[PDB]
């Protein structure tokens, strides 16, 4: 049906904590930017990317989609998605400036609101119109007690935590001190606090260079990681590929890469083995898809990161066979008419109409963001 | 809906001339060989495999379908088709039997059939199903006219006709003559007759040895031949890829590949620049789309193979935007409820509910064969 | 001498114990599927190929046989196993459908008999009829102790069992727990039961992916496991031949590749130190030795998977020279007119003539199944 | 000193014609689009990227000066422009959102502007400022003879009269129709008309595939291309690298990267021989300069893209030595207090202080949008 | 400003003991051998090699300093720094006889003069001049305890002192005994007198071939080597890349590289992780900041050599953004204008005008050597 309108949003949604850090950002809220579509016959999609709350730069990804894109949609046909990414993501002079960061995120955006629209003329969660389950069971793994700005006591009551109380049997650890062998001290505690049988990644966040991670790596053999995400600088595939070969610990990444051409660049390279596309920072579900099934030609697992905290990506992950695991940050879920859910460290399936992306009105009125 | 019946069907079609041949065949009839799915909604789905139309292993595939497949496919729910296909794929004992050839292409219907009936449902042609358009016209190219059973006299005939009359100017001519100079001097002959704006590629079906092409490759080297497709043995990844490597002549292949697995092997090995992923060979439009996503993600050309005369691979080029142009053989399409139809070298764009798999009540009647 | 009759039979043949399973699999019988060749004086050969006893599916198999290959037999000089073997894999129409799968495993049963007949027309066993003894004594190893679905228990108790009552120095345990810390627990527990100079390979029968497996092995590091079986998905090489660069633990695989191409595309990236050619896989012994030649070439050992439950390989084995150590399941030994027979971790070298593929008049009776 | 003001500006100045057009992009005007800064001296810096005069997302790039950036800098010694570079180009949460698009695009102005400072406060051409002159004089290439968008007829007329009038032996042309072959023709036919010393190099923008580029390569063997810009898609590597390798007609590309990391991914692969970095693609001089010294190392020629119209890179060029040859286009000089110049095929080497980034006063009254 | 006079000179330096050995070397003093360049406003820069105060040799240097050099430098504007690297470096009866070794050693002392001078007329420190600094302190590790010619008593003490006593929380020690296991003793016993927080790096000054390095390394798997500096020949690059992929332990080179090609083919091959350019022997302040872009590029960490113990390095590393932590050996600091000084195990950041080169005049008178 036609597009008739598309206004942007901003959301600042507050976190578990005042304030939260990994290795390399300080955050207080977390960013919900975003656009609502709205369609001939009444129906209102959304989408958004995810950011850090920065409102300056939250309204260049605003500013993007109402004076850039929102041009090229009303009086669309908002059943074309493949035509309208190509129509917006190609547009000349916005690939000009483009192809990656903010046109980028304006686009996942939009991409994702065409999605939303499209499951819920069907009437139908997103998961079942692509296909249905490929599993019985999406199993969660918690990222929110793993923050590097926790102290090690802290770190290790949340991860017991998490597991003793929370039904959790997968987490994931942030590391990335100046010296290494401080996050070596902080894994072998909360390895030595919880049950074997707990799952523990780590992630980086980008903060090392090649010879310290090779140092790391064979210092933390015993302490049996299950992925080391984002262990070096972003773009260099190389350095990851060497790092790769230089260790057993599985490297994992993907939510700082905007294309499938750099997704493609890290998989022929043996850069990486755990695949972490994400929906707001390649260009939407239409990307990730084409991201998932490159992924599943390598034969290799899709575990997407949290940008949308996994609004979007239990569906995907209920959904692409390629998908294992589903990241678990519980900060933004109650702001959403379609909350996700997990119980006993299980997803539960989306049920309603859509791409569980619509925020609730209140959510709106209390914490949305002036654009302009 | 549920899926209330699973009923195989042959039929044995003739074709433009008598008998054709390539490098490696000899055949009077194309087989048109697949499932009807009844959903509990009254919608009836179509989905064949292509085949030379030998009736004893026609119907290997069709008890395939009735015998191993419908008993899985019964009382399921016809929308879950990703679900679905890995439920038949990767039934143990028949995986244990298959992931290649027989089961596959019995998989390969199937799942055709349940991707024309979620069209068909939804009553829309695939391709905009899928999210629309990529081009406003997906060109042909005419394989019709170029068969190794004809004489050069009659080679060249067909060649200016489709040029001069039918407005091609896309053709492809088989090569594989054992001296690989007699597909030289005919090859020579055609380019002598047509105009020079006319792109010709040309197909080995994979006869020669990886000597015999270095030599005829670079003997062809004045001929301007769009590519060369299965120059050599199915299955051998490394003479292809030390091919491509030694000629400027681009490599084409898929149509014989079973797997997403086998296309990645190709691909990056740099053994293949024209992916010819095919719905009757891979297991369907579901596995297709994998294929020409991760053809999308090098960045390389999606053409197709007309295993299914382009009834289907005509929504796929419309939609996917890897795709570029589209080979044309006319032996079944008037048996369509929907026929292809190229004009001026452009095929229409599909307008019909579903995949154009639905063949005419009295093609059925006229040219079925008994599945027992 | 000239074939006179061509005739598919299926036996469906019970186990050890009611039911089975690997990682992949669960099974309450073997399927001996095949073909008994009679030539015109009065020779009788049998080739079968190895599955897990689907009718349906067992009935595309034999239906191959009577329907589309025995028009090419019949008639036929059964002698020239050679030239036949190319008439049957390439012709046309069936190479059209097939190089793997049903029309494969059809072609490798025909095989494995007209080699049946030429050592029996000979007079003398296989191995004998090749050339003569590779060994004094091919040692056995026990995969029927080693069984997923077995409780550590029975699998402490079975293991042990073998050891110290039958004599046996080497068995292979499956793995492919979906948290592979389990199989280390089950392996690390197996290892303290029996003695040190137990060799004890595993089998992972595809289950899990790269990462997984790179974990899993450096876990493993202490257990001296003898090889890593099908570690990762059956036909991705790549990933195969990055795990065997990252772990000192050797892979072994090839009962899942139909070709000699396969092989050869695993063997050239160093994706297999073990090399396990199947009659029932490959096209028969024809195919057999020639991916046999291509790991002697390489200096790898052939270790030959049990499709057929080493009644024709351990003739392969006895005579091969790049042959080592041989699988041992005892289902379906005691139904045949020359069981196989290990005796202190050593096969009995055959003496009857033929490939020892010949059942007992009595168990056609008592565990044949109709083919149509 | 310390920054006082930070003032961004947009210009769209008009072209040679109302229209040009390469193989993607038709445009009317050229965006100048930076930032003025002014320290407490009096110094008045300019910087900028180069557009294709599309206001709204012109706009992006400015309020990321003005929102984002200027911030940062107010209050901030000017002279400090590397410490300065990572505090913006790394600013956590701008970072999240950026590392390539606007906000690099407006790095790059800010960047330039403090260079502009650094060099008029020391009274000198930037070039001087460097380090004095690697050549008596930069050589230029006209680009602006060779636009898609010119009959045959145009295109020959003026690559006449560059060459006959204006003493140019150095021209770019531009490549992309549909079928490579018209380029053959046009190209064919410039190749006529010059005389046989014209240095001719072709760009295609990114338009084509590899299989495309691999025989249009080819049937170009006799027009002596000097380079083949941006043959491919502007982020794929390996498909450049096997073009690279496939002919010996030299690659260049730049133009569209924006960090060193994606230059040394295609160096490193052997992807590119001829270097383009931009200061308005990069971020700024500060990584070009990067760039130049990582394309020295591997003794490959800097050739930078006129994003600037040459009006910085004059200064790079003169003094970096890797460098070689400049892009001309006029579009753009007539504006700056300091045009560009070119006489007899060679640039003036610049005389005033700064980096030659000043336009006149009157051209913000004239050509000046507003940026909000 | 025009230079008036270049005139070499030679200081020979004592160390911290009578006599100090690493695994090649034994030396009494350390040769700072230079350059002093006056401009025609009064100016003097000073810059130097590092040698190892053998008189003849030193007169090699000075000698193509005064005969050489001086008349291409005299009457040339000092600024033109860039122009005059290449003048002198390519020229070409120079060259002949150059591009390493005593002509190279030569140059990197003119340059760094015209680099102080430049510095100097700005008024400001060399690493502001350079655009300010990227960290509030630069690391310090010492050298001066860990020399291979200390007894272990001695070895133990010295480490004890620097980390108990000085502060610092990095250390080099040297190794290269003939058996390298008494290193791994002494390493070992390091590792048990100092805390565990201390890092440790190691350095074999080229001393031991490839198989003896990777048993070392293997055997040092427990000690938390920080890096192993050069380990192997210094031209020898494959060996290197053999090593590095055999450890976990990092790779550190550089000292002995003369040119920017040398680190190159190292840095490309994976041969070297911490990449050590020095001044003293690259060309330069000019060629150091190529090579410092260079691994820029591929994100190693810059660690330079102090051939110049640190002098002119301070400054580097306080600028450039590879740029990590700065050997520290205290032998001739006090003979300069600006001492280097480490408090606390960090760097003071140089205040003075100029690359912090100017020795006290004393200096000269105390210290100096004729040059003939
Ligand atoms: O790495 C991540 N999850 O895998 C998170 O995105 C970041 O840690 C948060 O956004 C804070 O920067
Ligand atoms: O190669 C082909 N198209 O590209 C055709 O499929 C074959 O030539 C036909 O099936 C006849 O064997
Ligand atoms: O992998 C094996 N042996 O090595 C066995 O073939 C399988 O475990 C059985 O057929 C049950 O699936
Ligand atoms: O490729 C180029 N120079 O080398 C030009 O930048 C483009 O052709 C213009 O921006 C118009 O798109
Ligand atoms: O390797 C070193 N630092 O890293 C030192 O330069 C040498 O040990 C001294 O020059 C004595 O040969
Ligand atoms: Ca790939
Ligand atoms: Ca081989
Ligand atoms: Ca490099
Ligand atoms: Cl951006
Ligand atoms: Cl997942
Ligand atoms: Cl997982
Ligand atoms: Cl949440
Ligand atoms: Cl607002
Ligand atoms: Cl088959
Ligand atoms: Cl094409
Ligand atoms: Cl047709
Ligand atoms: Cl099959
Ligand atoms: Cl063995
Ligand atoms: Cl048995
Ligand atoms: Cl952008
Ligand atoms: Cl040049
Ligand atoms: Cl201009
Ligand atoms: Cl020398
Ligand atoms: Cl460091
Ligand atoms: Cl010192
Ligand atoms: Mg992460
Ligand atoms: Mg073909
Ligand atoms: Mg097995
Ligand atoms: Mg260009
Ligand atoms: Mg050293």
């Amino acid at each position: 049906m036609k597009i008739t309108a598309v206004e942007p949003f901003i959301l600042h949604l507050p976190l578990t904590s005042e304030s939260i850090s990994d290795s390399t950002h300080s955050i207080t809220h977390w960013g919900v930017v975003g656009a609502k579509i709205t369609t001939s016959d009444g129906i209102e999609g959304y989408g958004f990317t995810g950011t850090h709350a920065h409102l300056p730069s939250d309204r260049l990804i605003t500013s993007c989609i109402s004076d850039c894109y929102a041009p090229l949609l009303l009086g669309e046909d908002a059943s074309d998605h493949s035509r309208l990414w190509t129509k917006l993501a190609r547009y000349p002079s916005l690939q000009w400036v483009g192809r990656a960061g903010i046109t980028h995120l304006a686009l996942a955006a939009v991409d994702v609101a065409l999605w939303d629209i499209k499951a819920k003329k069907a009437g139908v969660p997103l998961w079942h119109y692509l296909g249905g389950a490929r599993t019985a069971g999406v199993e969660a793994y918690n990222t929110d007690i793993g923050w590097l700005s926790f102290t090690l006591e802290d770190l290790l009551a949340g991860s017991a935590r998490a597991v003793e109380e929370d039904g959790f049997t997968r987490l994931k650890i942030k590391v990335g001190h100046d010296d290494p062998n401080i996050d070596i001290a902080r894994l072998t505690a909360v390895r030595e606090r919880v049950d074997s049988a707990v799952r523990i990644a780590i992630d980086g966040n980008g903060k090392w260079d090649l010879p310290t991670c090779q140092r790391f790596c064979a210092a933390a053999k015993d302490l049996d990681i299950y992925w080391f995400e984002e262990p070096l600088w972003y773009d260099d595939v190389t350095s990851h590929a060497r790092l790769a070969r230089n260790t057993s610990i599985p490297i994992a990444l993907g939510e700082q890469l905007y294309t499938v051409d750099a997704f493609r660049s890290f998989i022929d390279a043996g850069a990486v083995a755990y695949v972490q596309p994400d929906v707001t920072r390649l260009g939407g579900i239409t990307e990730y898809i084409q991201v998932a099934d490159l992924a599943l030609a390598h034969r290799l697992p899709v575990v997407p990161h949290a940008g949308e905290m996994s609004q979007v990506h239990v569906h995907l992950s209920y959904w692409h066979p390629a998908s294992t695991i589903l990241e678990y940050i519980p900060w933004i879920k109650d702001h959403f008419e379609e909350p996700i859910h997990v119980r006993d460290g299980v997803y539960k399936r989306p049920e309603q109409p859509g791409a569980s992306t619509t925020p609730l009105a209140e959510s709106f009125t209390r914490y949305g963001k002036a654009v302009k």
